């Protein structure tokens, strides 16, 4: 990933995601779409993203339903477009391997996300997230997400998934996690608010790689 | 709701989605639209199916992510005619709250999804799901998610949370789950693909309610 940068655009309409996004198009060549856009505006939003600057998406969907419908909403997801999808872990193997069935047929990436970066995330998912983590290790699952908020638990992490696996992270900014730390053990970041809410997003970007130079 | 019977729509294409709710329209005054069909047409589809139909609409999401996140999807799909909108318990109590938020200022309801009905679900769902059931109760919520192809599990998760609070259940049909079972415990069941990819989808729904006078 350029810059190991990757920008979560959650704007909800299409003229201001596509400004900004094209304000820092020069800092990064990955943007992850989710539902806050897509929703508002369509899945046809991930077309015009590619063509319009020829970026890597990610749908940050977080697919968590029971293995038919994720079937179903990654075919769809993919279909329009999207090179990667993010799924939860924590429903199950049974439901990450329907979408690693269809992502392998469409020759697409899955994203397996472990532990989330909000303060919730302490209730339910963190003590799974190790189990959650190696669920994925043990069916050739070579790419996850992790939370920048809990730097030991994203080490933690990284050393479950081992060096060879990809691993990106949220809750950088915005949420308090920074940059430089996260990178010590993810291989790209995820940021959203703190470059797209900027009074100048290009500056906020060039600033974030800036400090991890 | 009608006959106690809720209609998981999941086709993907307007056409075959609005015909085969139009079959069975006589049966059902509720229809669960998720991902499948919202992705693949977009969420207009909702209000489509509110003025051909006059039903109620429960949003399928499952909402999954941070707080912040939770707000804007539950915002763009309350906007676009959801009545309801289900919520994963999993990621924690104030995601579920910030779904809460924007339920009350709008006047919509939130259903809380505790546990799931497919196999996955006991990896890390099924150990989490009475305390996320409490967590529901604590906050409030007086609607429920629980799956029918595990009755004892239903069972418990009527105890928690009480006769007064109301609870819909999906598995029933195709993933194995009884209707009239499963109403021992819950107020409405969910069928989808028993009805949907029936050869005589009106017939199928009126072989349910059969089951069930
Ligand atoms: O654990 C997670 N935390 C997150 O923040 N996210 C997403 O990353 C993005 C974080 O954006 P921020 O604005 O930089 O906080 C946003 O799209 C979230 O929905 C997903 C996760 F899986
Ligand atoms: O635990 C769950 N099980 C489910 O099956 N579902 C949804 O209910 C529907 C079940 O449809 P079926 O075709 O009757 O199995 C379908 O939309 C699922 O995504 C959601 C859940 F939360
Ligand atoms: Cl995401
Ligand atoms: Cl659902």
């Amino acid at each position: 990933v350029m810059n190991r940068l990757i920008l979560a655009m959650d704007l909800m309409n299409r003229d201001d995601a596509l400004r900004v996004t094209g304000e820092v198009r020069e800092y990064i060549d990955t943007v992850k779409i989710g539902y806050p856009l897509v929703l508002s505006e369509g899945m046809d939003i991930i077309a015009e993203f590619r063509k319009r600057f020829g970026c890597r998406i990610i749908a940050g969907f977080k697919v968590a339903d029971i293995p038919e419908t994720n079937e179903k909403i990654c075919r769809a997801t993919f279909k329009a477009g999207a090179d990667a999808i993010i799924v939860h872990g924590f429903p199950g193997a049974d439901s990450v391997r329907a979408c690693l069935n269809v992502a392998e047929e469409m020759g697409r990436e899955v994203f397996l996300l472990t532990e989330m970066s909000h303060p919730g995330a302490e209730m339910f998912i963190q003590g799974a997230a190790d189990e959650i983590a190696r669920m994925g290790v043990d069916l050739g699952v070579k790419n996850y997400v992790g939370p920048s908020t809990r730097p030991e638990r994203l080490s933690r992490l990284r050393e479950i998934i081992g060096q060879d696996s990809f691993l990106i992270s949220p809750g950088v900014g915005a949420q308090g996690g920074d940059p430089g730390e996260t990178l010590r053990f993810a291989d790209a970041i995820i940021v959203g608010r703190s470059i797209y809410l900027a009074d100048n997003p290009a500056a906020a970007a060039a600033g974030i790689i800036e400090s991890i130079k």
